[PDB]
């Protein structure tokens, strides 16, 4: 069905076709570009690019700021702050800002839906429709996962380091050279890093082994852990669990694997005095009454979510999108 | 405000020690060392022995020790504290427990009967507070608690020495344990962390003890949070800045001062965890809970002694509301 | 707001017997105010600021004696007078935080400053007066220095030590047009007949429900007040002199630790059951005195329990609503 | 109905038939005698004796010790205590004690009952049966209150203090004499006296000023506070006051006005720590079930019986006539 390209951490690409791989690089970059070939007809314009910083010692990056071309319109993500420096004059706003959990998602009409943490991770969720006509990081969007490394132009080139460095949006920005293995760099943190990353091998996540593998995100994990060591590495580690968490919920599988001492929220600061409305919902909840949204509409779309969600009471039961808070009508 | 007649000693950190009488420096050394002892030798005025002893441990690569494990001996008993689990070695012939040990909040509360309680939050730091019949009487790392700040270097051999490094050596355990030296510049090791520390301590600075900021001063508090932060280089660093931020707003609350700083952002909190299912029993509370009925305390007794026990507490309703000491309910009555 | 845990004490009761913070005693009267406490002693201005309290004695009978009628106090511009179990404000103003914080307690109109100073009220001729240890040695007056000796009291305006009690409180005396006081006779030899009666009410001091504080306090010199007070007061009210002699000594045996129940309902009874609420029983005589409550004024946690010995009918409340509501007279769950 | 004398105070008298004076002398005096001549009357004689010694400097005689005798059956009654002395083995004891409120009260099965508060106050009430057949100090019951003042022999003179010595009883007591004014003998003492005997016109009394004039019971209470000098003028204040208020209730009027200000009881001494049974009745309590009285005894004893009274929690009902709680069933 729908697909899926996952960006996270230092420099992890998922193409839609399943490939992975690893890039860093101090430049922008596009994840999927729309008019492969300038297109426009038949088709509506859009791009995701991404903007990346170093955030080590060894020099890796990370993604910080997710900027998205989308038919005329421009908007600016970073630090969980949504930003517009691009409209038209049809006035419609064909994409919807919402706060699902922990996750920040915005969603337009055309297909398109982008799961984006607020930190530095980012999901793409595509149609079926545009399968064949996108390429990019996120893949050429097929069926076969070998040609998915295409540079801008249409020739194939292996070289992952080739193909980061292919889709810069401008020569300004450095070539990417490839980088050394931080555990190696750092080997002190390396007993930390696995200790840490071990759930991952734990019980919490047997259930999810069946259907992903964890051979992959075991050693991202590691390496993240050994990196990222200029300042808060239990956000690179949540950050990984996060992203291995997301992708056990693609095939419907959902792990509680927060726990108080290890990546733990704070579904009770959002709570109201007194009164007690909110829960973390590992899985998600799905068609909760807002206002935009009340019961009387609904989507199952964009499953896989957790985080903290209000559990609106009987009485007042629409959700208050703007409030934050469950009234019994909605303006 | 303005208080006289209580102390507590506070041990956090990196060898971050905060004396009975006020004192505060930093130390350091892979080896054990005394915290409190009344007795000050054979000297024993009826009372109890009242040892409480801290094992270092190196952790990082810029030769900085935090405390692991503590032990504290008391009549004979001892009790290890490690891996966030309390464990007893020793049980003396009188049956009568000389301690009590609660979860009140984060902090793991040992009290016993002779006006000692302890606060323990798993994660080397650790909190004696001392009633005020024992002053004068308490010979260790803590200060004499005579009031007076500037005599607390007496060390063990009971003269005043200006090096800190000479007193904690003198106040050492093991003979053969290595002796300490003079910690490195953290910062200066890690350069690159400067700025992290300084923008996850800024929040000392911050509106948020805008209150405790005109009683307790917080710069010897944040230069120890970007000290911590800078050292931290071998992993963890969130729960070392979680602690270092955690002393001082327990010093705070320690004054009467009732402060909130926990967001989602910072330091979260995740009772929602302990919360049975669909009940949200459980709530956040800056200054704790004062007290409630327990299955060890059916009455509706309140001790009310110690300050600012933070954490997530169960808000029992009305319908069975004697909290369960045992199983972690709200339930109707307690055996 | 926070106050020292350290403390000294001064007492006066009845016909005018006196008890200084060092621990000396002395019977005294006139028709005169008395500073009891002055803090600056002479306009000797320092950084603390500057308090003073002082009294109103009047004849209280036919021999001569005088017993406190009314209560004045200064501090920071603020003057509160203390009658007929009422409290008068004077000075005040809306610029500043008020200082003190009166709250009832027991039989005492218990009224604290944030400065150090609590005091203790009883409505019927009696003061306590408590002092935080940062003022020791820079006090004057009636109370006392507030040093370790006790016999250099006796210090008169003049920064002077005279001896001569009289002569001290003549010269700590404050209105000037008042005149001279002098020690009277001894109203049981004014009046013999009432000398078997004053015995058979006094002898309790000597009694056997006071002997474990015989061993701390020495009622020797409580018993001679007593009979002293029991004499005179011949113009009524005589069960009230008896009262107050007693709880003096009553009040002196709380200070030290120990706890008395001396009240019966033959003597100085106390109607608890009148304040309690229609077809409830919370309030209790609690001797000892209960060192705090839940309240709005003191929430559910806060238990400052600097002073002790405050005997009197107090509100013990249930468990399921241990909060108490001052002014409201009724123990809740929750405070505003 | 049934009649009602009252003696308080310094020689406070109030006859059957209504008839109010006042008397005074350090001699026994019989308050109630069954045969006016002395003689057999057919029927067994009861003779209730009190004995007025000296109260206070100023030379007013007040009751310390009543002496009661009815068929050879004598209570001596002193100190708030009964002290039996004179007793038949034949018929049975014809009294029983019992402590109702703050009152002493012996009760007879020939008709009267006498109340005590065991301090120089007596009442008695006496059946209509024995109506023009009783000779005493509190007078006899005729209906008519002009016959009063009958000295002994059958006969009526004018003088108070005649008739006072005419009913003596020791014949080497000394004679009585007219009495001086207290308040003029001590003038200082009556400003206390007149502001503490205010309460009896104060609003407290309104509601039973109209039914009862209170000015001569004011009269009595600011002439005992005067003469009370030897140490315990609240005791004279208090009995004068309950009084009142004891004539008030026998009408059948409800008045409460103890307060901790003026003659405080101190009802929680006797109630056990935790166990808060015993509280205040200004009323009276009509139905009790103590011991001897039977459970759910809902019948009349005496009318007015002010005091501190064990309100019996609906376990275990029947209160203790000795324990001071409320068991089960008392044997
Ligand atoms: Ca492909
Ligand atoms: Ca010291
Ligand atoms: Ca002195
Ligand atoms: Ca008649």
């Amino acid at each position: 069905g729908s697909a899926t390209c996952a960006v996270y951490g230092d420099g992890h690409y998922l193409t839609f076709d399943g490939q992975s791989y690893s890039f860093n690089g101090d430049c922008e970059y596009t994840l999927v570009q729309n008019h492969c070939g300038g297109k426009d007809s038949t088709q509506d314009s859009f791009r995701v690019v991404t903007e990346n910083v170093p955030c080590g010692t060894t020099g890796t990056t990370c993604s910080k700021a997710i900027k998205i071309f989308l038919g005329g319109f421009e908007l600016k993500l970073s630090h969980g702050k949504v930003e517009v420096i691009g409209t038209d004059e049809s006035q419609e706003v064909p994409y919807t800002i919402q706060q699902m959990g922990i996750y920040l998602v915005v969603d337009t009409d055309i297909g398109l839906v982008l799961l984006w943490d607020k930190k530095t991770s980012i999901f793409i969720n595509l149609s079926p429709e545009f399968k064949g006509r996108v390429c990019g990081l996120c893949g050429n969007f097929d069926d076969i996962a070998v040609n998915d490394f295409a540079t801008r132009s249409r020739s194939v080139v292996g070289d992952v380091l080739e193909f980061g460095n292919s889709w810069k949006l401008s020569p300004s920005c450095p070539d990417a050279l490839a980088p050394k293995d931080p555990c190696t760099a750092n080997p002190f943190r390396k007993s930390w890093a696995q200790k840490q990353c071990s759930i991952l091998h734990g019980p919490t996540f047997a259930a999810c082994h069946a259907h992903v593998e964890p051979a992959r995100y075991y050693e991202a994990c590691v390496n993240d852990a050994c990196a990222c060591d200029s300042g808060g590495d239990c956000e690179c580690f949540c950050t990984a669990v996060a992203a291995y968490a997301q992708a056990c919920h693609e095939v419907g599988l959902c792990v509680s694997w927060r726990t108080p001492s290890i990546c733990p929220l704070f579904c009770d600061y959002y709570n109201p005095e007194g009164q007690c409305e909110w829960h973390y919902q590992p899985c998600g909840v799905p068609c909760l009454r807002t206002c935009r949204n009340p019961r009387g509409d609904c989507l199952r779309d964009v499953r896989g979510l957790e985080g903290c969600y209000p559990k609106c009471p009987p009485e007042a039961p629409i959700f208050d999108e703007d409030k934050m808070q469950c009234v019994a009508t909605c303006p």
